[PDB]
């Protein structure tokens, strides 16, 4: 590769950095990229699990832990003499399982803030601060203001008697032994809620009341980082930050974050990025250089630290740090800061007694933490998981039989009819299909009649392969649980890693298209090789050591294709051609009386199904507003909707699972019971879109469910110009005859629909039926707090309350109401969250489901 990326966040020095990286390009000759992408958080973890990303990461140590679990992070190996010129704690920051992970680069903790005019002498003590606030409030003043609706800025005082969130031991963060509960902990919240019940201060303090207070010069002290003396730094207020006052004589133990650089595991670049942080960015003029753009506070950095520490604030921030606490690294601190967060706000609003808070939160941070450790067991299996076993030698001879026989059979048929039709559409692969007209000579669907523009059918990109021997198309559908229409299918091998690849380039020609079809999507289409009016069926390879996860552990069959040996095959993509008759006469029909009854919502794309639109402060309950609506307004039948909804995605289900057996497999395994209520039937759709004569851009779906069916149907006739369904990475593209299906992972497969042009009437339905897991999680949580049954009850009875603050005061009074129940309905489900309750199984390092699943190992030892 022989470059560096670097990813930072962009409230850091990036500039400052990126002078760095100039300096390093002129002794190696090695560029140094620095970009600053939005919501770093989660983005790392997301890109870094597929090998993809930068080479070096810039983020709190905290997450870095639960990186290093999930092994996208690079053991560094610095000699004992670079990790002298490092305070030791610092290197403790970056440690996971005996290893460290990173490099530490900045010190971040808590500290006092005061008014030097108001308050010469800070107190030492949090004892003396009553006494304190009662000689500041006859001067019309206050001691002390800050933030007390976050558990971070309220730690300090709790944590100094004695109290933790989990015990350190031997390396390893104890999951079980949570610190919550014990003498120290209750003590220190104690004298909070004493505070507050003493009105020294305020239970509705929060961040911004605190910071506008002590910059305006209105209270003697605040607590907070050193992000927030740039803000002090522009008011008129004369300030000094000092070390915490103690409590029971003890410091107050404010946790520590401290900035680091990690090197990505799936970097070619290990020995160059080891070079450029230890000889050039921790250095006295490497930090320095990024210091100048933005400050970085407190350095692990022995040397510049000194020259820092010099500022009494950069001093008072490493103090506090020493007595503070190292913020533990490791995905569980969800649980203590959930459980902690209401335990403050309960104590310090009198709803419960500290006893009463912190035993609580013991309990339940402890559950919630020992629940997250399960759910990642169970992770393991469901990507881990098998077909129900139908392969066998046997099976796959008697079957490639079967299949020889059919393809006699639709030889045969094919000569006497003088070719190949789908429907009525003559279909030659050796065309690929531009155009095309479509009769509508009745009230049923337009069907697909004539190709009117044509070019000759570009080759097969050379990483996928159509399959020809009976034996593997037998040994594959077998294995993948895939049943195409006998002697008139074709298979296709994919090789993974340039399935990847070309995904990247297909990404790649959209954003220089500027996220539109323009010339460089054009050019990978004219290399797309059509197979409209074709039953086809995309197996991806994985070879054995990427965006794939197969268990090379797994039961291995033995291929009768010696070439499919130490790899793992998964089903990518399918197309199915659906013969007009009962199936698609209820699928149009459901269609059409959900659009006439207005029941597609716009959101472009219509949609409906069971969403939880939470924009709607109101929404209680499954669906978009006018389902809710429709519920109660309805003078015939309430449900008739949910009745039309579960035919529609059970109908196009039924369709899809006679060819595709592990389809209702994938359901089984990824719907939880608490979401089963919340899918369209017995499905993994919950969302159905509508599109008319729609082209959408190439991309890639992101949080959606494994396999995502998308259909389409046609109404007038007329032809169509453009519109193909495009898989890039595939190197196919096919135009929707009669009831064309697709059925492919989403999430994993680049695809885009052409613009279309149209002459005639003609009108072309897309339709996708999918699983958006959020609105499934959002709904299988308010079941969990209210009852499956009584969201209808209570979505009537928001309705009607919204309704009347309308009639009687206006369209602000109701909208007061409705950000009243919205605020109420966030709160039950962050808690059913917390006790992590789910609609879906769910990946935890990436928030998302697998990429896929159900792979087969294949291994032929002679
Ligand atoms: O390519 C696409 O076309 C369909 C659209 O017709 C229905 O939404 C969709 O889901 C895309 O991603
Ligand atoms: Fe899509």
């Amino acid at each position: 590769e022989g470059k560096l990326v670097i990813w930072i966040n962009g409230d850091k020095g990036y500039n400052g950095l990126a002078e760095v990286g100039k300096k390093f390009e002129k002794d190696t000759g090695i560029k140094v990229t620095v970009e600053h992408p939005d919501k770093l958080e989660e983005k790392f973890p997301q890109v870094a699990a597929t090998g993809d990303g930068p080479d070096i990461i810039f983020w709190a140590h905290d997450r870095f832990g639960g990186y290093a679990q999930s092994g996208l992070l690079a053991e560094i190996t610095p000699a004992a003499a670079f990790q002298d010129k490092l305070y030791p704690f610092t290197w403790d920051a970056v440690r996971y399982n005996g290893k460290l992970i990173a490099y530490p680069i900045a010190v971040e903790a808590l500290s006092l803030i005061y008014n030097k005019d108001l308050l010469p002498n800070p107190p030492k003590t949090w004892e003396e601060i009553p006494a304190l606030d009662k000689e500041l409030k006859a001067k019309g003043k206050s001691a002390l203001m800050f933030n007390l609706q976050e558990p971070y800025f309220t730690w300090p005082l709790i944590a100094a008697d004695g109290g933790y969130a989990f015990k350190y031991a031997a390396g390893k963060y104890d999951i079980k032994d949570v610190g919550v509960d014990n003498a120290g902990a209750k003590a220190g919240l104690t004298f909070l809620v004493d505070l507050i019940k003493n009105k020294h201060m305020n239970a509705d303090t929060d961040y911004s009341i605190a910071e506008a207070a002590f910059n305006k010069g209105e209270t003697a002290m605040t607590i907070n980082g050193p992000w927030a003396w740039s803000n002090i730094d522009t008011s008129a207020v004369n300030y000094g930050v000092t070390v915490l006052p103690t409590f029971k004589g003890q410091p107050s133990k404010p946790f520590v974050g401290v900035l680091s650089a990690g090197i990505n595991a799936a970097s070619p670049n290990k020995e160059l990025a080891k070079e450029f942080l230890e000889n050039y960015l921790l250095t006295d003029e490497g930090l320095e250089a990024v210091n100048k753009d933005k400050p970085l506070g407190a350095v692990a950095l022995k040397s510049y630290e000194e020259e820092l520490a010099k500022d009494p604030r950069i001093a008072a921030t490493m103090e506090n740090a020493q007595k503070g606490e190292i913020m533990p690294n490791i995905p569980q601190m969800s649980a203590f800061w959930y459980a902690v967060r209401t335990a403050v706000i309960n104590a310090a609003s009198g709803r419960q007694t500290v006893d009463a808070a912190l035993a609580a939160a013991q309990t339940n941070a402890a559950r919630a933490a020992a629940m997250s450790v399960a759910l990642a067991s169970e992770y393991q299996l469901v990507q881990n998981a098998q077909l129900p076993q139908r392969w066998s030698q046997s099976a796959r001879k008697s079957l490639a039989i079967l299949e020889a026989t059919a393809r006699k059979e639709a030889t045969a048929q094919m000569e006497a009819a003088g070719g190949s039709f789908c429907g009525q559409f003559p279909v030659d692969p050796a065309f690929k299909v531009l155009s095309l007209e479509y009769s509508a000579p009745n009230p049923d669907i337009a069907r697909a009649i004539r190709r009117v523009d044509s070019v000759p059918n570009p080759p097969l990109p050379s990483h996928v392969v159509a399959i020809q021997s009976t034996a593997v198309d037998a040994d594959l559908s077998l294995a993948m649980g895939v049943s195409l229409t006998p002697g008139r299918h074709t298979s296709y091998l994919v090789d993974a890693r340039a399935l990847q690849q070309s995904n990247s380039a297909a990404v790649a020609a959209r954003k220089a298209d500027g996220d539109k079809w323009g010339p460089a999507c054009d050019e990978m289409f004219r290399g797309c090789r059509c197979v409209t009016g074709q039953e086809v069926v995309f197996y991806t390879a994985v070879k054995e050591p990427s965006l794939f996860k197969p268990s090379f552990d797994g039961p291995a069959f033995r291929p009768s294709w010696g070439e499919l040996s130490g790899k793992a095959t998964g089903v990518v993509a399918c197309v199915l051609q659906v013969p007009i008759g009962k199936e698609t006469d209820i699928i149009c029909a459901e269609y059409d009386n959900l659009v006439s009854k207005g029941q597609f919502a716009t959101v472009t794309v219509n949609m409906t199904g069971n969403a939880l639109i939470q924009n709607d402060g109101k929404a209680i309950s499954k669906g978009y507003a006018v389902a809710h609506r429709a519920r109660v307004t309805s003078n015939v039948y309430g449900k008739a909707n949910d009745v039309s909804l579960q035919r529609l995605a059970e109908t196009v289900w039924s369709v899809v699972e006679k060819r595709l057996s592990f389809m209702p497999a994938y359901r089984d395994l990824v719907i939880t019971e608490q979401g089963k209520p919340f899918m369209l039937g017995a499905t993994a759709t919950n969302i159905i879109s509508l599109t008319e004569n729609q082209g959408v851009m190439l991309h890639l779906d992101t949080d959606d469910g494994v396999w995502t069916i998308i259909l389409w149907f046609h109404r007038h006739s007329g032809i169509i110009a453009g519109g193909e369904f495009v898989l890039p990475s595939l190197g196919i593209s096919f135009q929707p005859l009669d009831f064309t299906i697709v059925v492919f992972a989403a999430n994993t497969i680049v695809h885009g629909t052409r613009p279309l042009q149209t002459t005639g009437k003609i009108i072309r339905w897309g339709s996708s039926h999918f699983l958006r897991f959020k609105d499934v999680n959002a709904l299988a949580q308010l079941g969990a707090a209210y009852g499956v049954d009584e969201l209808d009850a209570k979505q009537r009875d928001q309705l009607e309350e919204v309704d009347a603050a309308n009639s009687k005061d206006g369209v602000g009074a109701a909208r007061r109401v409705a950000s009243c129940m919205a605020a109420e309905r966030k709160a039950a489900i962050e808690a059913q969250k917390a006790a992590c309750v789910r609609g879906v199984v769910m990946n935890p390092c990436t928030g998302r489901m697998p990429s896929l699943l159900f792979w087969q190992v294949w291994r032929k030892p002679p």
